[PDB]
């Protein structure tokens, strides 16, 4: 009533599915028993904090019209021993008695911690308790009417029998959520504020709110009207709060004022975020890409030919080349064509001493990526992770850990019904061929450096957004930046600028004199060596190429 | 209202324990005939959800005698005495009931070890239950009063109760197997009405790996939900009147609730009879001959030739480079001799479970016992078998669970009709103090594949891939030389890839195809 779902925007998959697996039973239910068939004694939900999840609790509660009784997380766990079981059954009883009745518990985790991971008996003794009344649940006065609700951020450190049939089958996932989930939410809740905004501009404050979450809206909402009264104010020293009061309007200088105020909360899960780069701003290698979405596309459509070949599809594509050197550009390019998910894992960042939960959040990454099926896991600098062990004693476990577990979600192949995979490195020898073992990643391309074509279009790019004069030239340039990389390239017109933004501080055009002075500045720290070495690989290579 | 039939296979056990609880109580005279004592405490041990109530429920029904099932954590309640003398409340029952017979359910919870029961009214109440079990030792009540029992793990019990006279029968029961999910597949689906067919039923069963029988419980009434989820899709205004029959499973039903399913298959022990042979690869004759000298003749030519007994060695290691197919030759043996395999992976085993690393190792070694003709195996054993000292944050484990591992093989006798097979590829790696003769002495090195193996590999190859009559196969033959049996099938792989690259729809893979496969190939031979 005070909680409808017309106060919740987003999740709207997710909330179709919770109707299904709620709705029907709780309408229906003598229609669930004369199938002879048992009912869902309750669902697990999960998700990080912050969207704040008894948000949907609470809203499905008050709709659907069932006995409410709420509890929480270390709300519940107080100094009692067993009395707080006494709580909980007694609960559990008297909400039987309304048979239409749905408990829910947020912080599951809290209550029923780790049985290794807590050392308090009682703690377990509770556990205990919980399990012989959630049994009382597979009870036959009430079949499937006692609807346990449990929310939490870790499925991990969760009780093991727990999973077990008829206690906790149905994991919902609540996720960080997406730019069009975030643009909803952000909508339905200004809905009743006097504003003076247009839903595109919207759409952009919308995609300014990355690692943002739905709470943090609401403080940002709050927080936007009040820095409005403020300028208000500012403008006008002591009028009557009703007057003032009647002239607020928010607007989006406000929202942008706003913004720098208040940290986003998440900015710490890997969201499903949306590739935003374009195809556009690449130096063409319309070749590669034509490679590329060759290879993403086949196992979709060609598998009824391949079996006709007989041969097992390949799977995972790799590039290799000079570091940053627009590869990462070209991944993203592709994934937006292929209108599919990104899921980026950096190398390097895969240190924490915090030992195995890097492994855990390779784990957590897989299960999104499955969750969200349609989708592209990503990689880079695999050497990183990839250096061998031995070198360094301690180090090198962890490394272990979460190669070894990384091979395990992927080798799960077969589930990766159509899941591709791609990544991409500076040297590929540094890695372990159980990656590079046949199966897993057995298409790959040496990225090309800038041919004359190439940085031709990177100087194009570069003038589109800079005063630049006339008497610039593409052809020495295009001579002089040989043995470069398009990206260090656009470098050198940088500093050139900077050159000509020194000689008048005011001087609104640049001047190629300046340019080939940075080009003297700017050395190739990329050998021929390199490029030997890179060739070198690509024969003797043993392996595909294509 | 469950018959044995009703009980997800496993007939074997079944009729075990069938006669074993039901001739005590109708002839102790047939013990006594033979100076027996009468076994009084059976227990089963298994993962959880196997079937250990579901046994519990049938036995109870077929008895024809009184049974009283007492679910484990439901007698603890911390006011001394209740529990014991609620139990003697059962025993003395269990005796007007002379014909009997008491179950305990998750006997684990009462039973934790003195370092696991932080509570020392555990270790009082399992006095008073072995003084109880001796106590049945009655002359009257004999024959007629009968223990039974099961636990989540037999490991988490307790060694005052195996001991004699109050716990012998460990029964195992565990993951089930193909025939074995076929069969409880059909138990299940005795009773709904079904859209499936026969060799659908058979393909699905092929896709379960772990799965249990309550899981599979879950498993097809999930497909049966999704399958009335459909029905309703197509139509909503449609109560169950005209619902409650029409609805079936199809395969979508149970690959959509499978797929959303982990069958509790993360750490278990398959006796799985692989589908190698020695056909799937050739070659190398004399190889596979030793080998399947060195572990079979042991019991027929050795005893034959207990003439000259030098001595026939039980332990192997027959091993040259990497990547000649030689896990694949492991596997081949294994099931073409007629043995149960088994596996251990050195990097499969790469873990910091300090113990619980050994403990996998004793629990496979004891369970090839309970399978005793069959082979153990070990897969790049140098994983955790190092050069000892070099790793100073993972070798520390590795003596320690290698010296464990020793522990368990140094049965010598253990190992009669028991071999084991570790692996790897350089023998530099490997420490003679594991080769102080005894345990681990027979050594053969599989060197790398020849032009035979290579035009065998080739001819498997191109009957499995539509290839073009016209690329002759001495052709590779005369530069597939100095090539290595995976690296050979990677090469077949390629020349498929560049056929299907250059015409998505070709049928031929010609000259030019295995010439760039060449080209994109090597014998990576450092």
């Amino acid at each position: 009533f005070k909680v409808t779902y017309d106060m919740i925007g987003g999740l709207s998959s997710q909330l179709k599915a919770i109707r299904e697996i709620i709705e029907l039973p709780l309408k229906q239910p003598e229609l669930f028993k004369s199938y002879g068939i048992p009912a869902p004694r309750g669902v697990l939900l999960y998700g990080p904090p912050g969207t704040g999840k008894t948000m949907i609790a609470r809203a499905v509660a008050n709709e659907v019209g069932a006995y409410v009784s709420v509890i929480n997380g270390p709300e519940i766990i107080s100094k009692f021993y067993g009395e707080t079981e006494a709580k909980l059954r007694q609960i559990f009883a008297e909400a039987t008695l309304r048979h239409p009745s749905i408990i829910f518990i947020d912080e599951l985790d809290a209550l029923c911690p780790k049985r290794e991971g807590a050392q308090n008996e009682v703690e377990k003794r509770v556990v205990a308790s919980l399990l012989t009344l959630m049994d009382g649940i597979g009870s036959e006065v009430s079949e499937g009417q006692v609807l346990v609700l449990g929310a939490t951020n870790r499925p991990h450190a969760l009780d093991a029998a727990l999973r077990r049939p008829g206690r906790f089958d149905k994991e919902i996932e609540i996720g960080v959520p997406n730019a069009q989930d975030r643009l909803d939410i952000l909508q339905k809740l200004l809905r009743r504020v006097p504003h003076l905004l247009t839903e595109a501009e919207l759409l952009q404050l919308a995609n300014s709110a990355h690692g943002y979450v739905g709470a943090d809206l609401k403080v940002l909402c709050n927080e936007a009207g009040l820095c409005a009264l403020r300028r208000i104010l500012k403008k006008q020293p002591n009028l009557p709060d009703v007057k003032v009061a009647g002239l607020v309007k928010i607007t989006l200088k406000d929202f942008l004022q706003a913004m720098n105020d208040i940290r986003p909360s998440a900015m710490r899960e890997i969201a499903i975020d949306v590739p935003n780069v374009s195809w556009s701003d690449i130096g063409g290698l319309e070749s590669i890409k034509l490679k590329l979405e060759q290879a993403v596309e086949w196992p979709l459509k060609h598998p009824e030919s391949f079996i006709r070949m007989g041969i097992q599809p390949p799977k995972g594509v790799l590039l290799y080349g000079p570091p940053g050197c627009s590869k990462t550009m070209i991944a993203k390019a592709l994934a937006n064509e292929s209108g599919l998910n990104f899921l980026a894992i950096k190398g390097p960042e895969l240190m924490n001493k915090y030992v195995g939960e890097s492994e855990r959040a390779v784990r957590e990454t897989f299960r999104k990526a499955r969750a969200v099926a349609p989708s592209i896991i990503f990689f880079d600098e695999l050497d990183a992770l990839a250096v061998e062990r031995g070198s360094s004693l301690g180090a090198g476990n962890v490394a272990d850990r979460v190669l070894a577990q990384l091979l395990t979600e992927m080798d799960g192949i077969e589930q990766l019904k159509d899941v591709t995979i791609l990544a991409a490195t500076n040297r590929p020898d540094r890695i372990d061929k159980a990656l590079m073992r046949p199966g897993r990643i057995d298409r790959i391309i040496y990225v090309p450096l800038p041919d004359a074509a190439t940085r031709r279009e990177i100087f194009k790019l570069q003038f589109h957004s800079m005063p630049v004069s006339n008497e610039v030239d593409l052809d020495e340039l295009i001579l002089q930046t040989d043995a470069y990389s398009g990206a260090e390239i656009v470098a050198v017109c940088r500093e050139a600028a900077l050159l000509a933004l020194e000689e008048d501080i005011q001087a609104n055009l640049i001047m190629k004199r300046h340019f080939t002075q940075a080009l003297s500045t700017v050395t190739p720290r990329i050998p021929e060596s390199l490029r030997r070495f890179y060739e070198d690989y690509q024969e003797k290579s043993g392996l595909h190429t294509l």
